[PDB]
């Protein structure tokens, strides 16, 4: 899958984590460090971790 669509609406915490508004979409850069994922955002052209419990495949 390549693009994850964003279920609600998240305010981040700091810079590492990413706000984001629900129905953005995102590319996942990486995944393997666990259920936070270091995303870039195609709505808004920004990068940061996301929650994964706040995502869900565009399929
Ligand atoms: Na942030
Ligand atoms: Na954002
Ligand atoms: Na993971
Ligand atoms: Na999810």
């Amino acid at each position: 899958v390549t693009l994850f669509v964003a279920l609600y609406d998240y305010e981040s915490r700091t810079e590492t984590d990413l706000s984001f508004h629900k129905g953005e979409k995102f590319q996942i850069l990486n995944s393997s460090e666990g259920d936070w994922w270091e995303a870039r955002s195609l709505t808004t052209g920004e990068t940061g971790y996301i929650p994964s419990n706040y995502v869900a495949p565009v399929d």
